[PDB]
Parts: structure tokens; C-alpha cells; sequence
């Protein structure tokens, strides 16, 4: 049963060295003259100042034409599914990051979480500006609401909320670690069929305006995964009693389930009808990313057969 | 008993016109193609993009010298009290804004709240950079911790937390309106002895580096008051049953108490020892600001005798 810290605790520890990610005894004064977790303060600076971006400064002059006249029925179906789902993911994140931040007892980590919450809001703004820019108003409302029309998308949204809702209903230590892992998996995997698709359209000079918006979102998402990688690894060191064998088993199962679900979404979205990407590239890509992200929080590769990034070329294409 | 909305509500209203500030039935998808509250989306744009600022881009080359050699014992005492208290206020705000945002049921308002929470984090960063820049490390730790040494400052912090803690412990509709009014009063009044002091030092070319940081903070705080003015006025229209006569009476009492407390702090901090400001200017200034802010949420002036801004010259000095 994780207690939400009071606004001010005059019995709080003065010594930054006594900070904990959770269940610390902070004053809740942001005593940032001393930093226990330098990675959190660095990530705040990076997300908040270094990587600041304004969606509306990205010119959108071309995509409405290419959407109107150059995209296939299949390219438009994928555009709609991917953007609908990304809108849902960042909506869930702006809201759930408030739950993580209010339970965190280390100010520099709370600070990094606030910056991430703001970046998720910038993404929501970017999607509204992409759609205002590219499609007609009824079609924009349709893309926002596409879960009402597509059972696969509706179920994706409901599964993501489940893991977050359990912590909210039942805010205990177990439900916190599971929500924390779920957040890491969402930002590790759930963007990446969508990012791979956009960069595919973009490599053939299709929807490059939309693709520019995506490059800024992807940079943000790499910082978000780095923040949660550090939080999880620090939670293991500081609260080992919470990484029971039941929890360690669950993490590997959920990661494998999430890899498989992201692959199927990618396949559903593209259906081998998208030139330059196919169902097998999608499979090895999501398995590559799963191995990378689960190893980085202290587990063995989950797809030993996959060792290479099948889409190595994205690392370079996505750069700004 | 205000229920925190689930991460995703497939029974949610599609129609933006059905949004409420509180107790709406949202999907919790940020459907920003349609905006019920244009003031909230405008304020998001202003706080998030238009008024973006980087504390560390403000050069701090002069203030360490003037602090070292040019400031009186009284000027240094005030610098320390004001900055200690502002550090406390923005710490409380980054943390409490997560509580408002998770209860808000209108996405554009949640979006504006997220931007405000990020601005409070930028302020915390600014204070750390001001102190790293101007004073030695033990003195910086002393300023962060000055509530441990000064009973008036300790009690100021404890009173601010009280009103927020009651909502957190007992999250009902009454405690929400009281916390919402308390937030408006904090950003209306609790900065303004501190801002008046800094602009006084600055008008005589003292601590102008610190004063530049303050101008950016003050611009932010005017946007924060505008956001809460709109939220309160909209809550009155949408939930009139919550503005009982017991609540309306309480708002006028608390505003009057807060005006009087801010004046006393201002007086305590300056003690008529600060050249260009005195105990009577402070009195009329905080009463002017109280009238302005309580009238703007639908009440009669609380100090009828005060009609003019005794420090009219700040309106112009503070501009960027
Ligand atoms: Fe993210
Ligand atoms: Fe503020």
C-alpha cells in the first residue's frame, strides 16, 4: 500500500543521500543543490531544454496533396490506424505519468517525470496539428475515434489501460512495479510498428511532413525509455524484496506477449501491402527491440535467434 | 467524493460539447480536433511554446560580485528569505498540479495543467541555477533549508500545505474547490512581496541577473493565475451547487487572511531597511492585487479604500 507523500514534511531528511525512488522520507522541497540520481537531472535537462521542439514550426505544405492524390487505399488505412493508436498511447501517458510522479519520493526523478509528461502533451499537440494539416475535419474526427470502428484497436487500448488501472484501483507495491514495467514496454515497443511504417513511407518521399513530426516524437520516446530503464534498475537495487520470482517470471511473460502483440498490430496495419516493409521484417524488428530493452533491465535475450537490427537503416534515417 | 477517471473509458462521450472541468464522462483520449474550452488550449500554446525559456541561457556574471561586496546585511537576509520561500512554493506546485490534473475531465484543461506543472519545474531549475551562480555551496544548502532556521517561514510553508493536504487526505468536492481557490491565491499573492523586492533591488541596478530570472517566472505566474481564474469561473457555472454560501464566505475570509499574511511576510523580509520600498507601499500593493484577483472571480473588492496600484511602475519594469 504505497502512501502518497504529503505536500510538505518538516520531519523530512535534509541529506540528498537518503533519497529513495519510492518510500523515501523527503521534505518535498525540491532541494536540487544536491542530486543523488544524476541520470534523472541529466534527462530533465535533455527533455526539458535540449530537445524542446514546436510542432507548428514544422511546415505541412505537401502532405495534404500526397494524401489526396499519391497514397494507396492501403497507405491511407495504415496512416489512420497508426495515428489513431499513437494518439491513444500519448493520451494514456500524459495521464498515467501524473500517477508515477505523485508516488516518486526523489525530487530529481519527479522533475524528469514532469518533463516527460510535458513531452507527451507536446505529442498530443503534434497529432492534432498533423491531422488539421493533412485531412478533412470529419476524417480527423474519425481517426481520433477509430477504436469505435476497429475491434483490434479497441482491444489494444483496453489491454494498455488494464495494467495502469490496477495500480490506480489498488495502489500497492506489486501493482506499482507492474505499471512501471508496463510503461517501459509501451515506450520500448508500442510506437515501433508505427515509427517503422512512417520511415518506410518517408524513404520513398511519401508523407515527409508527417515523418518530420515523427522524428521529434521518436527522439522523445528514446529519452522516455532511458528514464524508465534507470527507474526500474534503481528500483531493483533499492527494493529487491519487490522483484519476487513471481514478478521476474511475469516481466519475461509480459515482454514476450507485448512483442508478439506489437508484431501482429504491425502486420494488421501493413498486411504486406506496404512497399519496402513486409510481415517478416516486422517480426525480427520487434524481437530485436524486445531483446535490447529486456536485456537493458537485467534479463537474458527473449529471442536468442535474433541478434541484428533488420532495419539498421532507421538508426540513421530518424536522426535530426 | 471525486473519483479519479480510469485510463480509458470506451463508454466515454464522443462530443467535445459534453466535456466538464470535473465529473465529465470523457474517453480520456485527448480528442483535440474539437475544443470546448478555447481559453485552456490558448494557455497551453502560450505556456508550452510561446513563453518557453531556458534559465541557463540567462548570463549570471555580475550577481556573485554584487552579492559578495555591494549588498547590505538586510539585502542579503531578504534575498535568502524570498528565494527560500519561492523554492518552497514552486516545489508544492509541481507536486499539487498532478492532483488537479488527474481529477480534471476536460483534456484541453488537463493539457494546460501539464504545461503549468512543467513551468513550475523550470522555476525549480532556475532557483538551483541562481544559487549555484550567486552563493557558496553551504549558503545555497542553507537557503534551501532556511525554514529549519526561521519560524515565520516554517509556518508559511505548513499553512500552504494544510489546504492542499486536506483535498489529498479527503478528496471530496468541497476540499477540491478549497484547494483550487488556495492554488489561485498562492499564484495571485504569495509571489508578490518577493517579486516587488527583486524589482526594487533591480531598479537600483542590484542583482539584475537574479532579476532577469524573476521576470520569466513572473510572466509564467500571470498565465497560471489566468488559467485558475478561468477554471474557478467555469466551475461556478458548471457546478453551482458547490459554491454554497458557506464556501462563498470562506473564499472572502481566506483571501483577506492571505492578503494580510503576504503583507506581514513582505514587512518581515524588508523591515523598512530596503531602499525604495517601505511597509506601507507593501500593504497597498498586496491589497491592490487582492482586490484585482477576487473581483476577477466574481466577488466585490475586499479593500474598497484601495483603487490604484501603488507600484504601477512594475507593470513596465517586469516586461521582456
Ligand atoms: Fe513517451
Ligand atoms: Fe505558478
Amino acid at each position: 500500500e504505497l502512501v502518497r507523500k504529503l505536500i510538505f514534511n518538516p520531519q523530512g531528511d535534509r541529506e540528498a543521500s537518503k533519497r529513495k525512488i519510492i518510500k523515501g522520507n523527503p521534505t518535498n522541497i525540491f532541494e536540487l543543490n544536491e542530486i543523488k540520481y544524476s541520470w534523472a537531472f541529466d534527462l530533465y535537462k535533455l527533455m526539458g531544454f535540449t530537445n524542446f521542439w514546436i510542432p507548428e514550426e514544422i511546415q505541412m505544405l505537401e502532405d495534404r496533396k500526397q494524401y489526396e492524390t499519391v497514397l494507396s487505399d492501403y497507405e491511407k488505412r495504415a496512416y489512420e490506424l497508426v495515428l489513431s493508436f499513437l494518439i491513444a498511447l500519448d493520451s494514456f501517458q500524459v495521464d498515467m505519468l501524473k500517477e508515477f510522479g505523485r508516488m516518486i519520493t526523489a525530487p530529481e526523478v519527479e522533475m524528469a517525470i514532469t518533463a516527460q509528461e510535458f513531452q507527451e502533451s507536446v505529442h498530443a499537440y503534434s497529432y492534432q496539428f498533423i491531422l488539421e494539416s493533412v485531412v478533412d475535419p470529419v476524417k480527423a474526427d474519425e481517426i481520433y475515434n477509430y477504436w469505435r470502428e476497429d475491434e483490434r484497436l479497441l482491444e489494444r487500448n483496453k489491454v494498455i489501460a488494464e495494467l495502469y488501472n490496477e495500480f490506480i484501483r489498488k495502489p500497492n507495491e506489486e501493482n506499482f512495479i507492474k505499471a512501471t514495467i508496463g510503461n517501459y514496454i509501451l515506450e520500448s515497443l508500442y510506437f515501433y510498428s508505427g515509427f517503422a511504417f512512417f520511415y518506410t513511407l518517408g524513404r520513398q518521399g511519401k508523407m515527409r511532413n508527417t515523418v518530420q513530426q515523427i522524428k521529434y516524437i521518436n527522439r522523445d520516446e528514446l529519452c522516455h525509455v532511458t528514464l524508465f530503464r534507470n527507474i526500474i534498475n534503481t528500483l531493483r537495487k533499492e527494493n529487491p524484496e519487490l522483484f519476487t520470482p513471481e514478478i521476474e517470471k511475469w516481466i519475461v511473460e509480459y515482454f514476450k506477449y507485448a512483442v508478439n502483440e506489437e508484431i501482429k498490430w504491425g502486420q494488421y496495419v501493413t498486411q504486406n501491402q506496404i512497399l519496402g516493409i513486409n510481415d517478416v521484417l516486422i517480426e525480427r524488428y520487434i524481437k530485436y527491440l524486445g531483446n535490447l530493452r529486456i536485456t537493458q533491465i537485467g534479463f537474458d535475450p527473449i529471442y536468442p535467434e535474433v541478434t541484428e537490427n533488420p532495419l539498421k537503416w532507421i538508426d540513421e534515417f530518424r536522426k535530426i
